[PDB]
């Protein structure tokens, strides 16, 4: 795995910001794309764009074969058994809302529980809050251990015979924790519940095999895994999708439409109403080909190396707190003592470094952490240890800078 | 308006299919894109892709300014009063489903009516069938005149004081009829109902001014108007959106998230959950700049010329039926006597010509027309009368060809 040759494929990395080489450490907010994906979108619009299915003309057939070809690439990439289980959506958030509307609101009654965790992103909280309110069910939270991991004993305790859905992140976008999803799915299934996995932050960075995880649903976003914006996938086991009703209705997802009643197409098209995200899905297929050629296990190994390096170097800084466990995915969320993280991010961008500040769409977790906001640097296959050095040197300088302005200000008054 | 200079901007037009120059007459299924839009997507991914809002770093700020900049371009393009009324969605179909879920299912009771028309596309039928079933309301259809137009007297008769929603196409994707939306909105409003306008086939081809139409909601798709796939808009009057709940829930559309309850952001972001369709929406902004530079009234005038030319030349063909009115948008749906339209489309694609065959997502209309399927040639700003000549010459040849094989076959047996 040669990071020079990989970085050469991403045109956006090669520019300056504020007079310094760009150091992009915000891939958990969104990833950058390689020429193979951008040129796949260009070839689509320059050569074979047309609407898909009912192919009667040559371009239509090429676009349809491109779109359904990318569906098979996704199926193989997450090792689903069938294309019927792969639905294209606009992103993880819409995929999780479809499960909450079509599966939860059909299957919850008073007394039933949906169980989630305090580290969930909003997209894997709010649809369940609304689904339990619609149905009179109960929402419950699995508690976290002090390092931000989940114990399977707390899972066993929280999940009961009244639990119908457990919904949990594969990897946290704030703590970097990799949750024990395969063992959580066994506990859910032992209690008669399904498990819904939010895979937005695991899919780009490590191999996913839905048959080994035995998850009932799994959701992911293209824009975090070198693919186009505006596209995602919902995987669900075929026997559950077959019994769920559509979340949206219109052309392409019907078989017969009468004045008052309609019948639906087979899977997966039952869940894809209207003209689909044709270019984006073909571009996500190209992103998967690109990542597979590098190797997801190679990419996870490089991120293990960068995360171990970063946590060591952050422990060299005084006055910095990092949240979450030592064993983790490729990201570090932190705060500097006495500097607001938005000001940390502002000053780092003046040195060319892009990180994110705020609650990262996880307000209940920030409350658990007893902070109002954090800064996060996150890594992917095109980042290097030299970029981590630049980050830790800039945080040192930021600390000294805010120390010096404070000392100066205090002496002034 | 110079069609040579416009066609030079669309790289896809310049190729052969089956050894003949491509003649693309399927823009009502999807439009082709000019280099200005494809290069806007390339510049986004090559230079300033990042996630949007809470901008702390330079690329994030550029992408956010691009995305919200395209929102203002849309506002001005349809003459909405505020960006709060412009919501980005994945397409017309999702925009109409959001009104059916968030407005209709909140506002219908037994005895209330939703009124639509027999020429509606499925995307403006099925969400209302489901919304009235969910609520116990009643679905009613405005009947059509014999040429496939709607009389305002039938509108007045169908719409009653129990009607809460009238939903109607601006332009039919099969008949080419341009419906009298501004006068239908007055009739709806006089009865206490809102009007929902499906503008998928009008927006690409003629100026839209939502203040003059006085529509309460209006839905459109980027891919039909020279823009990227996977993106659309829902416009709704601000006072109606402010009272509607979100259709999907997650990050970006909240203000506060507690364990069990959340509060929503202001408009329009209340309706945009999760990472948005960043590249696609910036590319739809480029498509609008491109169309505005040509002039929507110029484009409508060129399509009036092509449609008048086509209807005259089709009346030169024996054994061909065209459906719908003489005054129409830029499309012609037809059948050849005794040839199935799928075989018409197959044979035309052997001469390089792309048209569409089937029910065009309007099965109740096909039943009204007493056919099971039709062929459709549809035009846009890059098509010419020479392409119509090629179409009518090929239909003549198709007719003779099927005549000759039949005569031959009959003599054989
Ligand atoms: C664990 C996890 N779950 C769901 C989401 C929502 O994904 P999206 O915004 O692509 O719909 C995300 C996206 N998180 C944001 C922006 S992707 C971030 O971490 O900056 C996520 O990380
Ligand atoms: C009048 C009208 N209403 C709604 C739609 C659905 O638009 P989309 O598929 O972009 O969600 C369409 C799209 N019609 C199809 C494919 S765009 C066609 O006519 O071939 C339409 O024409």
């Amino acid at each position: 795995m040669n990071i020079t040759d990989i970085r050469e494929q991403f045109p956006i990395l090669h520019q300056q910001v504020n007079g310094h080489d760009l150091v992009y450490l915000d891939s958990a907010a969104t990833s950058q794309k390689p020429r193979a994906v951008i040129e796949t979108l260009d070839k689509y619009y320059n050569q074979y764009n047309s609407n898909v299915h009912r192919g009667v003309h040559t371009l239509g057939t090429r676009a349809t074969d491109g779109y359904e070809g990318a569906r098979e690439k996704v199926r193989k990439f997450i090792n689903a058994k069938s294309m019927a289980e792969i639905i294209f959506t606009k992103g993880t958030t819409t995929s999780l809302n479809m499960v909450a509307l079509s599966y939860a609101r059909a299957n919850l009654k008073p007394g039933d529980e949906v169980v989630i965790t305090y580290m969930e992103h909003h997209a894997n909280i709010i649809p369940w809050q609304q689904a339990v309110k619609a149905t009179g069910a109960t929402l419950k939270y699995i508690p976290l251990q002090e390092d931000g991991t989940i114990s399977l004993e707390d899972v066993r305790e929280t999940v009961t015979s009244n639990t119908k859905i457990v919904a949990v992140s594969h990897v946290s976008n704030v703590l970097g924790t990799v949750n024990p999803i395969k063992e959580m799915a066994k506990i859910a299934h032992d209690n008669g519940a399904v498990i819904v996995v939010d895979g937005a932050q695991s899919t780009p960075h490590m191999k996913i095999d839905v048959q080994d995880l035995d998850c009932d649903f799994f959701a992911l976003s293209s824009h975090k895994m070198c693919g186009p914006t505006g596209v995602g996938v919902l995987y669900g086991k075929k026997a559950l999708l077959e019994n769920m009703e559509p979340a949206e209705f219109g052309g392409e997802m019907i078989d017969f439409v009468g004045l008052y009643e309609s019948t639906w197409k087979e899977l997966p098209w039952k869940f894809e109403a209207g003209t689909p995200i044709i270019a984006g899905a073909i571009g996500l297929g190209a992103a998967i080909d690109f990542l597979e050629e590098i190797g997801l296990d190679e990419i996870s190994r490089h991120e293990h190396k960068l995360a171990a390096y970063a946590l060591e170097r952050f422990r060299q800084l005084d006055g910095v707190t990092v949240y979450g466990p030592e064993e983790r995915a490729g990201l570090v969320t932190f705060n500097l003592d006495d500097v607001h993280p938005h000001d940390v991010a502002t000053v780092l961008d003046a040195e060319g470094i892009a990180v994110r500040a705020g609650h990262h769409c996880a307000q209940p977790l920030m409350k658990w952490l007893d902070v109002t906001a954090t800064a996060r640097a996150s890594f992917y296959l095109y980042n290097t240890e030299e970029e981590i050095d630049k980050l830790v040197e800039a945080l040192q300088k930021t600390k000294e800078y805010f120390t010096n302005v404070f000392v100066d200000l205090e002496h002034h008054h």
